[PDB]
């Protein structure tokens, strides 16, 4: 007698489990149980995927209805799962946008420079150095702390809240309240701080003092600081170190993009197709009765999006498991997901895995794992899946 299929499949971000591939052909969509206990529908063809982040009756917000069937306890208030939506309604979605993409003047300048001083630091250390501490999180940190507009030297305290904020857990978690409610009275006082006037918070603070943001809540303006750097920080570190495994594992790449860097760009769009960053299937609700595949989804259901199903799918990328820089459709991959919830910080993470990979081919062009790869340490139980440590010599 055997039980349900259980959810999440593996904790490793190495290696996609064979196990998609036949489940893919098999059932694209089919009923896994979570770590809750509960049931859901995990979705994993490319066709089956799109269909489902492109109908909104597959609701983000209704995941965080009291009752539901769950992939994991909340670690925001409910009303944050609705995050962007309640920016919208606030009038604030353009200015938010704008904050975030990478084009600010001086930024992409910022970011060589911080991945260059991380680099020289580690060089002048010795091998071996660890490329997820002391190189991608660091990095991503220093990013977010510009983007918000607060000082980097707070960036490290941020941090620290992120290994509890991102876990996928069965149950509530205290810790996760602590660290939010200190984190939201930080960015609270951000807002109130006059030397704050760049970046996000700067524009924030801003609005928040305009007449036509007056009945715009101070508990939402916190919020936007306190999940922009989250999301942003863990999505960015988590993609750039586990793209920096995919690029290590493949010296020719490693020098064809040393050699001609003008393809990182393209490089970088097949490392986030390629991506398993995401530990779990991005979840919705249904809220109507839905035909997906041969099944269908009855009001009131989970529903899980599995990013890597998709993204491996070899009927709309051929030879999937291959890096290759010249697919007639290299964007059309779901790793910042599809359709409404698509991520408002796609260009400026593209831009941090560029910048980041240009200036660790360029001051360590002989970069290679310093332990066996079955010796990383995979964190489990996390919204990311991510090597513990990263160590490598040059
Ligand atoms: C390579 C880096 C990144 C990856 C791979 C990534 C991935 C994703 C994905 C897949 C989603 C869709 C989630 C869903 O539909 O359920 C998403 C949404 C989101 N991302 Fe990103 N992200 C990245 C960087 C960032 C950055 C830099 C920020 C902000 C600074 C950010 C903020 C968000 C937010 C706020 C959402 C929710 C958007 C909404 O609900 O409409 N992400 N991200
Ligand atoms: C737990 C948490 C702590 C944070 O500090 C910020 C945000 C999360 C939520 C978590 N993060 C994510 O990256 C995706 C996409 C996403 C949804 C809503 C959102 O606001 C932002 C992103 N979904 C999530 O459920």
């Amino acid at each position: 007698a055997t039980v349900l299929l259980e959810v999440p499949f593996s904790a490793r971000g190495d290696r996609i489990p064979d196990a998609v591939a036949e489940l893919r052909t098999r059932e694209p969509i089919r009923k896994v149980r979570t770590i809750t206990g509960a049931e859901a529908w995990l979705v994993s063809s490319y066709a089956l995927c799109t269909q489902v982040l492109e109908d909104r009756r597959f609701s983000m917000k209704e995941t965080a209805a009291a009752g539901a069937p769950r992939l994991n306890a909340l670690t925001v208030p409910p009303e944050v799962v609705n995050n962007m939506g309640n920016i919208a309604d606030a009038g604030l979605r353009k200015a938010v946008m704008k904050a975030i993409t990478p084009k600010a003047p001086g930024l992409e300048q910022f970011l060589r420079d911080t991945a260059n001083s991380l680099l020289d630091n580690l060089i002048t250390e010795g091998a071996p150095a660890d490329l997820r501490n002391d190189f991608a999180d660091p990095l991503a940190t220093a990013l977010h702390c510009k983007v918000l507009g607060i000082p980097q030297e707070d960036g490290p305290k941020l941090f620290r809240s992120l290994s509890i904020a991102f876990m996928s857990s069965a149950d509530p978690i205290p810790a996760a309240k602590i660290n939010w409610d200190r984190d939201i009275e930080y960015m609270a006082g951000i807002l109130e701080n006059p030397n704050i006037t760049t970046g996000l918070m700067g524009e924030l603070s801003r609005l928040r003092k305009d007449p036509a943001y007056s009945h715009v809540s101070d508990e939402l303006f916190a919020t936007i600081g306190v999940t922009f750097f989250g999301a942003g920080v863990i999505s960015t570190g988590s993609f750039l170190t586990t793209a920096l495994i995919s690029l290590i594992q493949r010296p020719q790449l490693r020098n064809l993009l040393h050699e001609k860097p003008e393809l990182i760009p393209a490089g970088v769009e097949e490392l986030l197709r390629i991506n398993l960053s995401f530990a779990d299937g991005l979840p919705r609700l249904a809220t109507a009765d839905i035909q997906v595949g041969d099944v269908l989804v009855r009001k009131g259901e989970l529903v899980l999006v599995l990013l890597e199903g998709a993204n491996f799918d070899p009927e709309h990328f051929p030879n999937p498991g291959s890096i290759e820089l010249d697919r007639p459709n290299p964007t059309s991959h779901l790793a910042f997901g599809r359709g409404q919830h698509f991520c408002p910080g796609s260009a400026l993470g593209r831009r941090h895995a560029q910048i980041g990979i240009e200036a660790l081919l360029k001051k360590m062009p002989g970069v290679d794992l310093a332990v066996p790869i079955d010796q990383l340490v995979w964190r489990t139980r996390f919204q990311r899946r991510i090597p513990e440590r990263l160590p490598v010599l040059w």
